């Protein structure tokens, strides 16, 4: 086994219901990396589809400075492995929730600084006509502290008919109806949802009335004082109707970012 052969586990950091992800290094550049090793779905049916899609778009969006590198992606023999960049600051998840432990959170000026830096991660996908579609903080992750988009498992071509869902805790609701003519905006969406949590928010609703209050456009209450400015960016990026979220062109442009 390729795996086994050419890299040393170190350390298992992430485990879900298909996958596994693990801190290896490669014997022969003794460098680091993130492995997710997940089983092989039956050659040619729809789950395997979702996985190729995943490895197609790690893909192309190597180029870029917030998206996790992709190194190699390999199947053997009843599991599928993608190689990717290693960051060492481990995910956004993780330090809101130490941040919440300690109530102390990212300050504005950090707030910014992840929307511009995620923002211009986002510009450079919308700009390969794709979309993420499950933006959220343990989708994000740090390496100055760099900020970088990770887990393109959902990853879609912009004019989709057809989509897999993100987290219900970030999904905004067009897509939710069905209704798929902005999916860029999908992500300005769960972006800002993102910052909020960062800022020190509650954790989000799944459903429920409060869900749909937050699709309202209604921000969730931010332990914080942010400025007017900056609160009002993050309300316009929620609003229900997905034409008035900026994209995110605009938003890397925004002046509250500069
Ligand atoms: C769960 N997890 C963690 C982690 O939580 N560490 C503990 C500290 O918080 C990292 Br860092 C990480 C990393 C990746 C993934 C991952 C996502 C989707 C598909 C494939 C992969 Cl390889 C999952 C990751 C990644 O690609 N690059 C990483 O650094
Ligand atoms: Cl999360």
């Amino acid at each position: 086994s390729r795996y086994t052969t050419e890299f040393h586990e170190l350390e298992k950091i992430g485990s879900g219901e298909f996958g596994s992800v693990f801190k290896c290094v490669k014997r022969l550049d003794g460098c680091i990396y993130a492995i997710k090793r997940s089983k092989k779905p039956l050659a040619g049916s729809v789950d395997e589809q979702n996985a190729l899609r995943e490895v197609y778009a790690h893909a192309v969006l190597g180029q870029h400075s917030h998206v996790v590198r992709y190194f190699s992606a390999w199947a053997e023999d009843d599991h599928m492995l993608i190689q990717n960049e290693y960051c060492n600051g481990g995910s956004l998840a993780d330090a809101i929730s130490e941040n919440y432990r300690i109530m102390s959170y990212f300050k504005e000026a950090e707030l910014k600084d992840l929307l511009l830096q995620v923002g211009r991660g986002l510009r450079y996908i919308h700009s390969m006509s794709l979309v993420h579609m499950d933006i959220k903080p343990s989708n994000i992750f740090i390496s100055k502290v760099m900020f970088k988009i990770g887990d393109l498992g959902h990853v879609t071509r912009i004019s989709s008919p057809q989509v897999e869902e993100g987290d219900s805790r970030f999904l905004a609701n067009e897509v939710l109806q069905e209704n798929y003519t902005h999916l860029p905006k999908a992500d300005i969406f769960a972006l800002a949802l993102t910052v909020v949590c960062a800022a020190g928010a509650e954790p989000l609703p799944r459903n429920g009335d409060q869900w749909h209050e937050i699709r309202q456009g209604r921000l969730p209450r931010i332990p914080q004082v942010l400025s007017q400015e900056f609160t009002e960016l993050l309300k316009v990026m929620i609003h229900p109707d997905p034409e008035r979220r900026p994209s995110a062109m605009a938003l890397v442009k925004h002046s509250v970012l500069l």
